[PDB]
């Protein structure tokens, strides 16, 4: 009697139906006898009997619908339990404070060997089953971690880093220097967004390398589309990357002397932007007050549970020392950071023309000669490749284009030296030769704004690519086995966007190629791209025009000024303006041969028609990601953001229940409640066993003698379902399967025995 | 200077560009000043300076534009010259009226020999540029005739054939045969609809075989998905197969009684269509009193050109007798027509309670006896087999039908035994013309052409969807195939993108996610619903481009059927929306058991050689699929020719011109954006290896030293060749379209010719 009904805030309210109309309920809500409201009859839901009890598993409660798993992931989230699973699908959701104990050495121990559902929910136990797959099926295994930003991705996949290298690692040198060398990637390539203090602006993939014992021999990291724009502006309520502050608050009186650094006010690069560290009252002490900006001094720092600026330099440096990186390397790095931050200060002027074109202002020298050092440049060098240009002819420039070419080499330099970040990282923990892997994808899901730019455009395109796999692999694959097997499991439908990929990455006709071919253009423009964009793909359903929007605030935006992509996730309309730049990875020549012919051997290293393809590079990368995930066993987590304010013990109803709704796992409830997650043939079964069985077993059809295993040892025909030539176990049965499984010979032997006990 | 801008009816209408806006330009209609009306800029295009000019050649014209190869089009067919070329392929437009010795043996032979472009644009051409690639490159050919119902397929199918067995036949009846046989084939596979009276309903592949020296051994027809609904019931502007009337009109009176049969009114499956004869005062007069219907009594005779029931009753009669049927088969054909009439009258009443089933009325007793009698079968094992259904339980038992039923199972059996006729007569007609070997065929490609009413039911979506996966083929091998060897080869040619059909087929075909698979499904369960089977393919294909319900129509016609009742199909040549009524019961091919026992076991050697506890069940969807695909692998394996069959009203008559209905047909054709990639095209390609290869041993040292390229340009320049006409790739030498007569030339490998062109060259060397 008492149902779930919707609720603004909560998502759901309990309620009882009084009345009923066509297409609607009437709700009653909870000890409210007389007030109503209406409902669509889809929108009422059955509720659990008891509402105080939570669930390890969702596929366990009575009803499993959108609304009970809602109340049942928040009773558990109220208890500080923020891990539930859906079958063998994780559920993590933010708790935005550190829970005691439940990620110690202690805790990981407990998880290993442990059979899904045998330990609580928890990060550990997927990690575990994916090594445990690995090991048994032969397979390389990946764990997708996925999530809008503030979700806890990157929190879950060091969580499943450490547990496998903790645990499957002998405990050497070797072995921390995969967990060791992160704070190295963050410090590079993570900064303070509105959404996350700590946010990744790459996505990445982790592979852990394993040898035939089944032992951690090293690891692979692979990046994707650094985030450019952040390198020269930010917002005022943004930072650009961790390591310009880290390098402000931490380092020595020589270090900021030899690279001339100063209160992060005095950067253009970083000034734009919020220029307080993150610090508590303690690590405060250790900053000194001529690396504090005004606006540190008047407003105070940033809190944040584990974020500081001091102690995240203290911790880099010993980290990088440990995974073998010595100080010369270390300051190499440190040099190129502060040599981007004053080539940042360069200012120009207009020149009296006469002569065309600009020069550097007056108050720029310093600036000039600061930045040439620390790049190993000749002065009058980059001063003329800033204010100049070639193009066959040589040219200057107006102020415009000069702050332009600056901006460009600054990002080229820092996107360089983030390359090889990742590089060294990955040259601490290599090996020779593996058998398998455990690949762990971290990457930003489907994202939009007010206004969306090629950054957006970029990272949809990948969760457009990334959905067709989740479809195929949850959604296809698994419908497919279970109708080959005739175990007539009731079909769940998903729309393809195979159509949706095509429009942006069909070659010649694609928008990455139309893009490419305005960039190879004599006169490149954003306008002809996406009125190419837009003849080429005329009757196609994706693609639309800014002026059909549902959105007053695009109903100006003109055909050549911007499209929506009618992605999987919702319509998104693009800005088209900058495409054009912002989709090229090559720095004019005239700026190249400035810095590949650099005095400093480290500075030439990062750099060892000027056109590369940004959408396309990406595609090549993203494929190849694509075809390791299909290859691979897949095991998926989903992230929830509890709140919009980065505070515990907030969860936030309506706002849960949407990424519920959106990342798809309520129009996968049934699937996976109705599902099949374990399976085996009859006749592998049986083999295992035949060198233990009598002639009166070994008689048998193995389809019989498995029906008598599985009776002998007390499960019931619910537990399991026998198709053509597969058994089949459902959610909740993970250990009775693994027990079966078990090809230990005593083991063999044991079950083999209570077989024969059953029979007589 | 005048352009071309959109007239609702004309298609486009010259005018004058007065006025331009951010969107619009402002055009005065031609000798209306003060007068104008508002057009997008993309739809006003430039116009030939010379109006009253044509030519043969789409690709001669200065602008190339749909409104400009409209315009071409509608001044030759002004003209009476309805074939026009657009390079290599050909567009013909149905002139509804014959037009004097275009067909004769004098224009055969005219034809012969002769490259494209030397002589005037004809289907003949496209027949002979089909051999000589056959006889050169060893290599069969196919020659694909395409259009909607009433364009002009089936008859330039016959002049094809006409043209390849007189021309490269032996010169005795053997080469005839293949064009004598048809009568036949018509006779029982053609019937009159509103779009065409004399409409096909099949899709037939008629292959000519060659031997090594290029002359005709045979043929072979190959023939797809007879229509089965046609053989029961018809709208009443519609008939039956031609078969029917033709018996019913010129049988002798010894014939007529002997089959029982009288006017067509007297038949169920005759008289809910239009019971009327074509015929003329003359042949009228031939047919007797008694062979006519009432409803001819008090309309008249329908009329046509050709179409005449009385005499092509003898025309096939005496057709049938010089391929070699004699009258015992000729008569064996005719009693399984009257058998299937009869067994139409035979009508059922129910039984009672005692038995929840029927009987045959009393009345119904003379048309059982008349039946049984005609197909060899024991008349209560005929009554037995209509009323009831043999189940398992296990012992074998019957069950008592009800009234529909048993209407169902007398149906069935007279599309099975009529369309077991029909396979008899093709390979009858086979059997006329037969070879043991060839080396090479041409292939005459004539589908049931694409075909929309107020109703679309089964048949409408097979024949829509064999007309799709044929431009599927074209849009593969004249948009796809050519712009990619441009591509490989380095040409630098514009690229010319065109909507796909690829997405349509999916829906269809695609395997247990497809419309054919979800069919065959609701066939297998134990209860069938049409409703079940819509809802499937609207749950599985969500937002489809394809797919749509029926309320999001255009038409007020469709907008009140129901979501499980019909769905929308976006086809290339225009939106269908089909009524998935009885699309479960159309999809099933096989008989019951009981049905087929009776058939197989009859008195008669004629029909049980006509046909050689579980569910009776054959895909018709699939079985065509399967059919389809086979035929595509050998199009694919062949050299594709193309001939685009234009409709120009919708009234079947001589000089009407519909601008915008043949603009429309120009466009969902694909031709609009062939004649665009013809712009930078190139249809003749020769490796200049090859070729050099072949003059080798008659050039002099002087070009013998030369790079192959550089004897090549020598022997284009001294053949009056520009720069212009030709290009050179990385591997292969093009042509320009208008340049074909020059190519063939380049390329004749005969001794005394290869001698003569390098003659030329050393004239040209002074
Ligand atoms: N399991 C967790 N335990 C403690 N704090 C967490 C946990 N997961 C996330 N957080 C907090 O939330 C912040 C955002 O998490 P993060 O992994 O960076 O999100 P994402 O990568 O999805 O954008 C973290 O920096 C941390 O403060
Ligand atoms: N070239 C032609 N010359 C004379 N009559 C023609 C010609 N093409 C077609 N017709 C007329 O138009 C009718 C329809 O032609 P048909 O070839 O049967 O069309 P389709 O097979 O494409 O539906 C013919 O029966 C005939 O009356
Ligand atoms: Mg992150
Ligand atoms: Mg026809």
């Amino acid at each position: 009697k008492p149902v779930w009904a919707p609720h603004p805030t909560d998502g759901f309210q309990v309620g009882n139906i009084v009345d009923i109309g066509p297409d609607s309920l009437t709700i009653e809500p909870l000890n409210q006898k007389g007030k109503t409201f209406l409902a669509l009859i889809n929108q009422v839901f059955p509720a659990e009997e008891d509402s105080k009890k939570d669930v390890e598993d969702n596929c366990s409660l009575m009803y499993l619908n959108e609304a009970t798993l809602l109340h049942n992931i928040k009773v558990r989230y109220s208890k500080d339990r923020i891990y539930t699973y859906v079958a063998n699908i994780l559920i993590a959701v933010n708790p935005y404070f550190d829970i005691p104990k439940i990620y110690s050495s202690e805790t990981i121990k407990s998880y290993q060997g442990k059979s899904l559902g045998t330990m609580p929910p928890h990060v550990f136990a997927i990690a575990d089953k994916a090594f445990r797959d690995m090991k048994v099926l032969k397979l390389s295994q990946s764990i997708i971690v996925s999530g809008e930003s503030g979700a806890g991705k990157t929190e879950n996949t060091k969580f499943v880093l450490r547990y496998l290298t903790e645990s499957y690692g002998t405990g050497q040198d070797i072995d921390d220097r995969i967990v060791e060398a992160n704070p190295l990637l963050e410090a590079f390539g993570n900064a303070k967004t509105v959404r996350n203090n700590n946010s990744s602006r790459f996505g990445k993939f982790v592979e852990i390398h394993f040898n035939e014992k089944s032992s951690v021999v090293g690891g692979f990291v692979s990046h994707y589309l650094l985030e450019k724009s952040r390198i020269c502006v930010q917002g005022k309520e943004e930072r650009n990357y961790h390591i310009f502050y880290r390098l402000c608050a931490g380092a020595s009186e020589d270090i900021r002397e030899r690279l001339h650094l100063s209160s992060p006010d005095n950067f253009r690069y970083l000034n734009r932007g919020c220029t307080r560290y993150f610090a508590n009252k303690e690590t405060d002490k250790q900053i000194l007050q001529n690396r504090k900006s005004p606006e540190y001094l008047k407003a105070g720092s940033l809190k944040d549970p584990l974020l500081d600026d001091h102690g995240d330099f203290i911790r880099m440096c010993t980290a990088m020392k440990k995974i073998g990186l010595d100080d010369e390397e270390k300051l190499d790095l440190f040099r190129v950071v502060a040599g981007v931050l004053h080539l940042g200060n360069i200012d120009f002027e207009e020149a009296g023309s006469t002569s065309g074109g600009c020069n550097l202002k007056n108050k720029s020298t310093q600036a000039l000669e600061y930045c040439a050092e620390l790049l190993g440049l000749d002065q009058d060098d980059l001063r003329v490749s800033l204010t100049t240009r070639v193009m066959v002819i040589k040219v200057p420039l107006k102020v415009e284009q000069a702050n332009n070419a600056r901006d460009a080499l600054a990002k080229t330099v820092y996107s360089h030296l983030f390359d090889h970040v990742v590089n060294r990282v990955n040259q601490c923990f290599p090996f020779e030769t593996s058998s398998y892997f455990i690949g762990v994808l971290d990457i930003a899901g489907f994202e939009y704004f007010e206004h969306n730019s090629f950054e957006q455009f970029c990272i949809n395109y990948c969760n457009e690519k990334l959905q067709q796999f989740f479809n195929e692999r949850i959604l296809k694959e698994e419908q497919e086995l279970y109708q080959k097997e005739g175990l007539g499991v009731n079909e769940v439908h998903y729309v393809d966007n195979q159509d949706c990929i095509d429009l942006i990455e069909a070659r010649l006709v694609g928008i990455l190629d139309i893009l490419d071919e305005e960039n190879r253009l004599p006169q490149p423009s954003d306008q002809h791209f996406t009125s190419a964009v837009h003849q080429k793909h005329k009757d196609h359903f994706r693609l639309s025009i800014p002026r059909k929007s549902k959105l007053a605030i695009h109903r100006n935006i003109r055909d050549d000024e911007g499209f929506i992509i009618r992605h999987f996730a919702g319509a998104v309309c693009y800005e088209t303006t900058q495409f054009v730049e912002k989709n090229n990875d090559a720095l004019h020549m005239s700026l190249e041969s400035l810095i590949c012919e650099s005095r400093d051997k480290f500075i030439r290293e990062l750099f060892e028609l000027s056109f590369i393809s940004v959408g396309n590079k990406f595609k090549t990368q993203l494929n190849l990601l694509l075809d390791k995930l299909r290859s691979t066993g897949a095991s998926f987590i989903r992230c929830i953001k509890p709140n919009l304010k980065m505070t515990s013990h907030h969860f936030e109803g309506a706002q849960i229940l949407s990424q519920l709704q959106c990342s798809g796992m309520v129009s996968v409830l049934d699937l996976m409640q109705g599902g099949f997650p374990s399976r085996a043939s009859f006749h592998e079964l049986y083999n295992m066993y035949k060198k233990y069985m009598p002639d009166k077993l070994a008689r048998l059809d193995p389809r019989l003698f498995c029906k008598a295993l599985f009776k002998a040892l007390g499960l019931n025909e619910i537990d399991y379902k026998f198709g053509l030539t597969k058994v089949f176990f459902r959610p909740g049965k993970f250990a009775e399967f693994d027990q079966i499984m078990k090809s230990d010979p005593d083991h063999l032997a044991e079950l083999v025995k209570r077989v024969n006990h059953w029979l007589i």
